[PDB]
């Protein structure tokens, strides 16, 4: 069994190891007394999860949204662009800035922010690392940072290697708390008051961990009627609405009509676009500045033909219109996942099972390939065993946040209308088994049982 | 023709953008004023020289040190590698600690590790997020890095990013500095003296900037002595010594026998290796520290198949003993250099009046190998008049300047590859002792050499 | 029926084609995913509506606005007119200023110019092209460009191309913020300051898009007071007022006796006069202007005589009072609208909870007058399911969307003209209560509303 | 009589005007100002000439090629077209994609497209606005255009509107400067050795200004060779070939059989046709890209029935055969004039005094034009246009602000309605030129001017 065989090697893994380290380096124990942190709470990452590529359990977990991956058709395009280019450059030389930069992924560049609706786009070697330049590079003096509570790891990072002065968070995707945020933040800076400085807008079009989605019309409203002066400006990161959101992929800040007001953007390749690397929107001002100030960018090798190539297959294909109906059926499915789930009330009126985006979800206007699912804090771990137990794949999501645990499903076009059947009834029988148990506080439910034995077996 | 574009280009580029930016959003009046910050000491960055790829100069200014881009045998060793997986399944699916991890990565870090003499290897996008993962990562509060002061700016960047209390710098390449850095360290630190935390030493095998070596053996034993209870550890970035020094490219430190010395190591793809990524060295006690703390790594995708094919490639070029005959060529073509431009008539002069000055080259012949970076320096006021003498004569090297050093320090930095040529060499030679004749005369007669004067006639016009 | 027809072929046209393309030539994929642009948010037009031209749906949509072209008026005056001249020489032979000017265009401007109380006329194909020579050949280096936001798009497409170094658009018809705009450019221009250049302002008499009316003569007021200098000049791009606004038509500058006091108006005939071209109006300097820089005109063909004489027809009608009674009923329909939609019960309702929303309908009792452009705004959700229910219900309106304006602004506009009856105003009134009293059930009730369900149905059909 | 009466006026045009404003508001005066400009160089356009349509002149200077305006044939057919539609709605009522299509110009565009061998058609206002609408909507981002210098000043303008990253200009008709600039273009830009953009090529089939004829076929080898990938498309503006070149007037593609081969092309109505409008030539994917993204159609009326009617009326004259014969007396008028012209010469174009380039070896073309440019001194331009205006022949003059300065020139046209005796009387005036301005250089005397210029020269002191 490829899911037991990497559960006895997870069990493995968390075994404590420094009470043999004793003889051991003194920086090689503190290394494992540190790994042994987090085996305590059996929280230590090793080889991860692969059962869901191979065929050994159902892919509800992994970020190849339009399936783009599995069918091969990116390596396709990927290998004909490459074919186009016989005799292509391989290596970028250097530095983008010092001796790197060569045509073809300038006018790829620009290829990709004409689809977007953008004045031109800058790439990244990850959404990561474009978030980092965005907050090391593009603040000033002065500035301050409101941003959504739940943006991405790479946003709190950057904006802590940040000249800002001020970073506020607020309450996630709350109108109010926004407002209150930014009014506050006006009245405490007379630089901000006179408009000499700027209010710097971080969100998330789609969030990773709740999927649901940015008000952008209303904040957009909302920043205007609080800096009339106009010194605000905004910071999409779409790394889960490229290809999933808005017409032939385009995201977000394109389905609202928002190009105009959105003065940066990220969107990332590494989920729908299944390959690796990021884009930031701009204009030539944006741009310039992360040339000349975003020393990651100034200090790394420009990225190699192939890294490129891959990346214009990905837009290739959504511009083609050879993503479309992936994405419909993205929404097919996730729509259908809320219609049986929500048909099947008790568990959630008492606490044992949860799913916030499928509340009226009927009166959405788009859904998300991405379902948190929540139950109790203690029985987080047992929903991730059921599930996997029963060859479903689902991501556990714990380091990460902080009592906040939950699983994540991830609804992909490659699925089918019989795998959610299965993970609905699958879902069904988790949360049957702990109203029972509910109704002996060391009862234990059926996959943690087969867990704990072979925890005690190995 | 092409060079006096790229400089009409460069010129404008430097020319002052917030006296038309006032009736601007505040966002983007501030930007272009921080821009026009760098323009106004001329030390804006655009699109940078792209004449070595084009052949309208020579190209003494790449990091594609074996020439495995311009000959295309990274390429098609690359497509042989995909050639060989016809269905491979391109996209990773998630972080490397999450969904993303798979066969082939792991398998393609194996063989690259068992190859340099480590026990694993772990993949990154770039040799910068290698030290920023090491250094985010790795040191535990207590713990005190002391790092040359010519430390990679990622190397910068993570420190100042780590868990440690101390970050100590010592003179580069300065082995007295380097004791002195230990010793007043550990004096300093109790938790140091009783053993219960470590120092953290932090070098570059290959120096990027000043292209001298760093002398690790000694270094390792001022380390021990230093520390008797054995709380150190050895963090190398070979980023400039892959490929160019040890057997089949292995590096510094296993050329020297040293892989079970260091505890961690960096090998980057970017220069010699002629793509882009890296894989930090070490055992498994270091491989999962970085899969656990480094939360730039956990919170990104994970390297895509022709990610990996590329870097097994390169790899599989210095493997099989394909690239030998380029690393010798460098040792050849920079011993040539050094044999040529040394034995001028000028060569004393200038360097005697301090109008040129290459201190890579002293006793040259006493060294075990040579490398490929070769910095020269004139006088401050002569740097950017040598920079553009060189691109006037369609020779490609790179400028050193600030931002990228401190003002006031800037110099030029040839770079020498595989795929040079004597020829080629020949001409820098006479390219160089022409400029120092002329200073020469300038010196001994308001005065500005010829390259002097084509960049202010075209200041002039732009 | 008819309506559904042509529903599916607009559902078909949207269908994207970039995916059949893969083996055509550059060229032709290029152009075929430029298109899928457009259709990936149902944004393609090919044909448009025409059932209100066929009978098949009431006309509340066209631009016929005193019926000239219903009737056949026009088109009778027209053959009487080329029956004067059994002779006429129908090619104009080249350029106006190069071998194809002639008496009777000469003669016919003259006319228009004289009828509308100003100096001299020069005719164009259109009113586009009108703004197109207006804006090219008139600005100098040094001027500025103060224009409303809501100006055509041709003028925009002119003051692109202009000589002029400064374009500023103000909030529209908003008074305060021209004068932010002309006191902020005359701070801001030397040139301005010594009166050595001009300030040019930009103005539409009736609003396309809006069906407001702008402020000319508070505008010209502030004009004097930050222009001291008095170097600034009006334009008036009077498309839809001609024949709608004024005695006989004349539009809003000569009703305003303001034709000493704007140097530019055009005066368009596609509209009210039923028929296509336009005159830009001004001195003999202004002319000479246009007819030495506006190299648009230069280097076309001059008009044809049988474009002339419809133009003179239309006017004819306009200056005999044939048009006055037509212009008199679209007053009274459009009053008439005002009256019935504001005083159904589900007015306040329909208005309060922002589920109906006609600005130009507030307090236009006060008005002077009234015009034929009627725009009508529900939720930005529920814009598409009203035009379906008007199109469903045989209501031919215009639909106001992306690309013609931004994304989540988009609207419907209803055209009153002067051959629409009472009877016709009375359906139009009790459809529109229907849908606000549809949605109003849905919001205090994923229910859609009928014209939504009709028209998901038949995107599942095609599509 | 007229013909002098038409100089004084343009004499008074020329008097500067801009010293009697130093009192007006600025506006006026700097656009007095800017007419004084162009009045300095005896440069002010106005009223033009008249006297080739009143039979003042002899009429070598009109675009009435195949005399189908000056026969009352193209009346005649129009107002039999207009009868036969008794009932005929006169007005679009609206945008072409917005409410104002409609059957029988739709009918009519894809009868003109049948006859001329083209998929589709799409009807323009005029030459001009196709041209606009074309070099709008059709170029991508990342697309080149390679153009020859001699396109019209409405594609120039289009060009500049467009979104086409790269733009080159080749040598006139020159097939070596076409393949370098086709060469170049495709090595400067990698996505368009890969295919993914197109190269756009700009041609004109009879160039208006030195008739002279577009070496089409192999031209299009050329960008095969150049462009393996077949990423190119060819634009060919046919304003001056139809009704003139080909079979009953089909054109220069057509004839040439490459209508399978140029994707876009443009017929005017202007000249042989004898009235106003264009169509553009091109697949359903064309005309939809024109219709979506031609932002100056998408905001313009829709043209009006008796515009279609009589371009109808134009095409049903070519397609039933009734101006073979034109066209043909077109090609022997020209021949006669070249050989006439040719038989008197050697001296006068040996000296620079008179040239005549469209006359090189005219027994070995294939066929001639219409358009017979004639070169003289630039300081002999206007003596010579003097000269055959007093004569009583009218031509027109080619000069600054429509060319450089330095490039002007006569152009004669040859109509179909011309006769060989007036073509005699053109030779013997040209030929009395030659011999009158060879003396007066011969005889050292740099103040002497000829007679024709000595009665302007009168008539200026005069008035
Ligand atoms: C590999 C981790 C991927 C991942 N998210 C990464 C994100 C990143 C980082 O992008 P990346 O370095 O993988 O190219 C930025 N922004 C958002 C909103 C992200 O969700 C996820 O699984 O939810
Ligand atoms: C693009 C800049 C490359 C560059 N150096 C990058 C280095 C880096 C960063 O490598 P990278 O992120 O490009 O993969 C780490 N260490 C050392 C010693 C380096 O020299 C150089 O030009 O010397
Ligand atoms: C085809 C009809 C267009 C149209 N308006 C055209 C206008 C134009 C262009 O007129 P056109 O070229 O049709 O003769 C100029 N100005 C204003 C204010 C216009 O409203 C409309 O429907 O509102
Ligand atoms: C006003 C007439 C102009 C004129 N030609 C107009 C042309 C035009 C414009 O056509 P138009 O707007 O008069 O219908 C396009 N292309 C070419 C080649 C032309 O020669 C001429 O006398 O040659
Ligand atoms: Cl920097
Ligand atoms: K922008
Ligand atoms: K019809
Ligand atoms: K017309
Ligand atoms: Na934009």
């Amino acid at each position: 069994g490829k899911v037991v065989s990497e559960m006895i090697a997870w069990i493995k893994s968390q075994k404590l190891i420094a009470p043999r380290m004793k003889d051991a380096p003194t920086f090689y124990r503190n290394l494992e007394e540190a790994l042994d942190v987090r085996r305590s709470t059996q929280s230590l990452m090793t080889r991860g999860q692969s059962t869901w590529k191979t065929g050994d359990a159902i892919d509800f977990c992994s970020n190849d949204l339009l399936s783009l991956g599995l069918t091969g058709e990116l390596r396709r395009e990927f290998l004909a662009e490459l074919a186009r280019h016989p005799d292509f450059s391989l290596h970028s030389g250097g530095s983008r800035v010092m001796g790197g930069n060569y045509d073809y992924i300038e006018a790829v560049e620009q290829e990709i922010a004409d689809f977007l609706g953008a004045e031109t786009a800058l790439m990244f070697n990850s959404g990561s690392n474009g978030n980092i330049a965005i907050y090391t590079a593009i603040p000033r003096p002065g500035d301050a940072i409101v941003y959504d509570e739940l943006v991405h790891f790479s946003t709190h990072t950057g904006m802590a290697a940040s000249l800002a002065t001020t970073k506020v968070a607020f309450r996630h995707n709350d109108l109010d708390a926004f407002r209150e945020a930014m009014s506050s933040t006006m009245d405490s800076h007379p630089m901000l008051q006179d408009g000499s400085r700027s209010i710097l807008v971080s969100v998330e079009s789609v969030y990773s961990m709740d999927g649901d989605v940015c008000p952008l019309v209303e904040m957009l409203e909302i920043a205007r009627e609080i800096c009339p002066k106009g010194n605000f400006a905004f910071i999409a990161d779409e790394a889960h609405a490229t290809g999933v959101v808005g017409p032939r992929g385009v995201g977000l800040v394109k389905l609202l009509g928002l190009e105009n007001e959105v003065a940066i953007r990220l969107n990332t390749c590494g989920k729908a676009l299944a390959c690796t690397g990021s884009v930031v929107l701009g204009n030539a001002t944006v741009r310039n500045m992360l040339l000349n100030y975003a020393g990651s960018l100034v200090n790394t090798t420009a990225p190699s033909f192939p890294s490129v190539a891959v990346i214009r297959a990905a837009y290739n294909l959504m511009r083609t219109g050879a993503t479309q109906k992936a994405q419909d059926n993205i929404q097919h499915l996730v729509k259908y996942f809320f219609e049986s789930i929500t048909s099947s009330d008790k568990a959630t009126d008492l606490g044992i099972l949860s799913i916030p985006v499928a509340e009226d979800y009927e009166s959405l206007d788009f859904v998300t390939h991405i379902v948190p699912i929540w139950t109790r804090q203690k029985y987080n771990w047992w929903l991730f065993f059921h599930l996997q137990l029963a060859k479903i794949a689902v991501v556990p999501i714990d380091p990460q946040v902080p009592g906040k645990s939950r699983v994540r499903v991830m609804i992909h076009a490659g699925n089918t209308e019989e795998q959610v059947d299965y993970l609905v009834a699958t879902l069904c029988d988790f949360a049957n088994e702990m109203i029972d148990i509910e109704e002996e506080k060391g009862k234990i439910p059926k996959a943690a049982q087969e867990i704990y034995a072979l925890m005690a077996a190995h």
